[PDB]
């Protein structure tokens, strides 16, 4: 038995504690790099919370057993000055992840796919406690966001997935691929950076129109 609830500002520490236990250790890129202590990822994860559209799954004892942290994303302004997230990161391992994210954004802009949309929901951090996996919690977290989208006239939910394994979960939930890149083809300075196990394959950006 569990609830799905809006994450409140006072939940920040508990959210970080849960992420440090699971996501920091078990998301494929993080574990491949052996991310370790990473205050930059803590900072990254707390950022979307004040957008008031991030959800926690909470067990019968009041413990957080899953989160989906989402933020609003806006179409770049006509006078936009694009910035690389990796530039302001001092943690070398997390910088590799941010650099990959920057590369994806350089190759693919979700707003090109949906010219009429000004605001899109961005699913940033998805994590479920191991002992509660395979129960559909990811789906119920995702579904709660549909409520927010309806309430705010948002049509598109965009989720960058770091493995084919998690992309498949999003497919089950009704998302489709909009961009992909194999790890074997990601060679920003001429050489492969990420070489996780073969089944991960690469990143897939997933989208659903709700
Ligand atoms: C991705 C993740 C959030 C999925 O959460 P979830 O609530 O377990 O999702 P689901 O219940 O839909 O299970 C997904 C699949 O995991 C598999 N699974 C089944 N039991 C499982 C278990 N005990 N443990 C792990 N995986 C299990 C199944 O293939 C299942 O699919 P199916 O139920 O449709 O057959 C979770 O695996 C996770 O936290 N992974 C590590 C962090 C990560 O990679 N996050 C996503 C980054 S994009
Ligand atoms: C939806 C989701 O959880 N994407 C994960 C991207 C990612 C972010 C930070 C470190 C590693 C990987
Ligand atoms: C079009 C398709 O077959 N996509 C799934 C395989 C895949 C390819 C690249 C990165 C991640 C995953």
């Amino acid at each position: 038995p569990y609830t799905i609830e809006l994450i409140q500002p006072e939940d920040g520490e508990a959210v970080i504690a849960m992420l440090k236990t699971f996501f920091f250790k078990d998301e494929p890129l993080n574990t491949f790099l052996d991310l370790g202590e990473c205050k930059e990822l803590e900072k990254y994860s707390l950022k979307p919370l004040p957008d008031n559209c991030s959800y926690k799954a909470v067990n019968k004892k009041g413990e957080i057993i899953g989160v989906f942290l989402n933020g609003l994303m806006r179409r770049p302004s006509p006078d936009d000055v694009p910035e690389k997230a990796a530039d302001s990161c001092e943690h070398p391992k997390f910088k590799k992840i941010l650099s990959l994210m920057d590369h994806v954004e350089e190759q693919f802009n979700i707003f090109d796919v949906y010219p009429d949309e000004e605001l899109i929901l961005d699913g940033k951090i998805l994590s479920v406690d191991t002992n509660y996996r395979g129960l559909g919690i990811a789906g119920r977290l995702t579904e709660r966001a549909y409520e927010y989208m309806r309430e705010n006239g948002i049509n598109v939910y965009h989720v960058l997935c770091s493995s084919h394994y998690s992309a498949r979960v999003m497919e089950k939930l009704g998302f489709h691929e909009v961009f992909r890149m194999q790890f074997a083809d990601y060679k920003p300075q001429g050489e492969v950076v990420f070489k996780p196990a073969a089944p991960h394959v690469g990143i897939q950006v997933m989208a659903k129109e709700v």
